[PDB]
Parts: structure tokens; C-alpha cells; sequence
């Protein structure tokens, strides 16, 4: 049934969780994405019969609308499973956004952050915990101005509880993590966040190695204002718990006045 039900495009990419195609669903051409995961691969199954974490994940959230990229299907073969997931058209993640036009503006950037806060808190809400919240987990829609998170393959059932294994990525990964191997949910999330801020309002990530992350000092290459910086520097507390609850972040002053999607497409992407 997947043959007949999907025609099969190009190749979007391939990395640490699969191969994901460009697709269509022949019942009614809507644009969708079709990815691959090999079942060697996969280290953290779930249930509902044996499925990888991910599909879990994706139905806990895929309920309503939201700022998350929603599981239209699923099916097994012998040695993968694939999964038919929403492809916004025309579409391009942040990673690539960031890389063409540098450092965004702060306006955009906030519209971006807010958006990203408001997917985040809606995960948490279905009880989900992404871990992997990073720039190339995030899809502009670019008709609409509407960010879409990506890949729950490293993502887990949130708990209240310490996490002692971690997949994500290690550069957007707190210092409780780098030195003792254990991290809460929320906070790790939040430096995450963090880490992303920084990476839009100037265009890099603040930390390379391990022993930056740990001394957790913040430069700034570029122009940003006190206020912005302050937000971020908080997200960054070396202390879990000197770190703000999402509340805190989007009652911050940097967060008043953002603009809607749509407007933000209109001033920013058209
Ligand atoms: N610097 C970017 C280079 N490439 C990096 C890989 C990327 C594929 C992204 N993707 C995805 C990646 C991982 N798990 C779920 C995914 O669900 C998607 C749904 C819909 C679209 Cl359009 C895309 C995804 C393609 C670009």
C-alpha cells in the first residue's frame, strides 16, 4: 500500500535519522515528506506492537494544529519503517535560512523565537520532550512565516525525573549534561533555547567545545540589544534552576509586541 498510495521524489536528505524523500499523496496531491529509518538503527522503541519512540511522539502532538510537522502515516517493512510526515511548500529550515542572510534582525528573530517557544510548550502540554531543539529541526514555512519542528527520533516522554541519556546534538547540550551526565527536561530544553536565540541574532552558535559550554561565558560577534542579551544570558544560567520557566521567557521584555506569521512573511520572506 505504500507504493501505490505515494509517489516518491527527490532525495531532501540523509543524516543520524534516516533518509527522508520528497513525496506526494496520489488521493489528493498534497505535498508531503516520506522518511526512512532503518530498524538496526533505532535504540528506543515504544508502543501503542514495536515502534520507534518517534511515532509515539509525532501521535501525542499530531493532535489539532500546532508549530509541529505532523505524522500523516506510518508503515513497517522487514528491515525500516517509514513515516509520512507534512511537507510545507515552498519551505526551507532555519539551519539554511541563517547560513543565506546571516544574523536576522531582531524583529524577525523574535517572531521566529516566539514561535518556536509556542511548539515547545505545546509538546510539553501532549507530554513530549523533543530533546534536539536546534536550528535544522526547524522548518519555515515561507508563503505563511510559520515554523514547524522537526525529527523527534532523540526525543522521549517527558518526565519529572533526571534524564541520563542523550542523543541530541552536543553543541545545543547544557553543562549538567557535559559534567555529570544527567539533566531535567524543562531546564535542559530552556538552554537549548538558549543556545538557539544566540544562533539567530548572530548568525553562530556561542559554543564550539565542551569547556566553553561549561564556563558558559557569552560574547557577542554582533550587534544585539541589552535585552535580547540579557534573555539569553538568563536561558544560559549554568544552573539549571537560575534558568526561566517558558512563562518567564515570553513575559520577558525582548518577547512584547511580536508579530504575527503572516505579517512577519510579508515584512521578511516575500
Ligand atoms: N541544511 C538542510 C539539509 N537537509 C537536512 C535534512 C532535511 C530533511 C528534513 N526533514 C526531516 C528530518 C529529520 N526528521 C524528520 C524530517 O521531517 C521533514 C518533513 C518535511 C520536510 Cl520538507 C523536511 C523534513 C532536508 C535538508
Amino acid at each position: 500500500p505504500l507504493e501505490s498510495q505515494y509517489q516518491v521524489g527527490p532525495l531532501l536528505g540523509s543524516g543520524g535519522f534516516g533518509s527522508v524523500y520528497s513525496g506526494i499523496r496520489v488521493s489528493d496531491n498534497l505535498p508531503v515528506a516520506i522518511k526512512h529509518v532503518e530498524k538496526d538503527r533505532i535504540s528506543d522503541w515504544g508502543e501503542l506492537t514495536r515502534v520507534p519512540m518517534e511515532v509515539v511522539l509525532l501521535k501525542k502532538v499530531s493532535s489539532g494544529f500546532s508549530g509541529v510537522i505532523r505524522l500523516l502515516d506510518w508503515f513497517e517493512r522487514p528491515d525500516s519503517f517509514v513515516l509520512i510526515l507534512e511537507r510545507p511548500e515552498p519551505v526551507q529550515d532555519l539551519f539554511d535560512f541563517i547560513t543565506e542572510r546571516g544574523a536576522l534582525q531582531e524583529e524577525l528573530a523574535r517572531s521566529f523565537f516566539w514561535q518556536v517557544l509556542e511548539a515547545v510548550r505545546h509538546c510539553h502540554n501532549c507530554g513530549v520532550l523533543h530533546r534536539d531543539i536546534k536550528d535544522e529541526n526547524i522548518l519555515i514555512d515561507l508563503n505563511r512565516g510559520e515554523l514547524k519542528l522537526i525529527d523527534f527520533g532523540s526525543g522521549a516522554l517527558l518526565k519529572d525525573t533526571v534524564y541520563t541519556d542523550f542523543d541530541g546534538t552536543r553543541v545545543y547540550s547544557p553543562p549538567e549534561w557535559i559534567r555529570y551526565h544527567r539533566y531535567h527536561g524543562r531546564s535542559a530544553a530552556v538552554w537549548s533555547l538558549g543556545i538557539l536565540l544566540y544562533d539567530m541574532v548572530c548568525g553562530d552558535i556561542p559554543f564550539e567545545h565542551d569547556e566553553e559550554i561549561i564556563r558558559g561565558q557569552v560574547f557577542f560577534r554582533q550587534r544585539v540589544s541589552s535585552e535580547c542579551q540579557h534573555l539569553i544570558r538568563w536561558c544560559l544560567a549554568l544552573r539549571p534552576s537560575d534558568r526561566p520557566t517558558f512563562e518567564e521567557i515570553q513575559n520577558h521584555p525582548w518577547m512584547q509586541d511580536v508579530l504575527l506569521p503572516q505579517e512577519t512573511a510579508e515584512i521578511h520572506l516575500h
